[PDB]
């Protein structure tokens, strides 16, 4: 399993503009277009991102391109962040994926706010971090995805993504 497959499973793939769990206009594999309530703002952002007149629809190759760009940016965002980088560098390869997953979903800023969970992951107190990670709006709003990610941090295995 790898980060791309992990996120493909958590975000799904949709070739027409849709609303995410928060009601924000999104497309492809979890690519957020705008937090604005206007569908035209979204269609505007979309064409701008793809570089052609899409009218709300994209191809699978286009969705995959946005996906690569997005994974890349999440990674870089972690490397640039003083609170994130040290944690990420301390993690094994499976667990790094869990951190990338969070940043992809909630942004750098959002994840960097998980101060105590972050310190616990750094110290490798897996069970403790899992419980702390659970005391969040994230877990309460998107419990199934949060459980998969937390299970990943807790075990360092892909068990939670097996059979999906
Ligand atoms: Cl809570
Ligand atoms: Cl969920």
């Amino acid at each position: 399993m790898n980060i791309f497959e992990m996120l493909r499973i958590d975000e799904g793939l949709r070739l027409k503009i849709y609303k995410d769990t928060e009601g924000y206009y999104t497309i492809g594999i979890g690519h957020l277009l705008t937090k604005s309530p206007s569908l035209n703002a979204a269609k505007s952002e979309l064409d701008k991102a793809i570089g052609r007149n899409c009218n709300g629809v994209i191809t699978k190759d286009e969705a995959e391109k946005l996906f690569n760009q997005d994974v890349d940016a999440a990674v870089r965002g972690i490397l640039r962040n003083a609170k994130l980088k040290p944690v990420y560098d301390s993690l094994d390869a499976v667990r790094m994926c869990a951190l990338i997953n969070m940043v992809f979903q909630m942004g750098e800023t959002g994840v960097a706010g998980f101060t105590n969970s972050l310190r616990m992951l750094q110290q490798k107190r897996w069970d403790e971090a899992a419980v702390n990670l659970a005391k969040s709006r994230w877990y309460n709003q998107t419990p199934n995805r949060a459980k998969r990610v937390i299970t990943t941090f807790r075990t360092g295995t892909w068990d939670a993504y097996k059979n999906l």
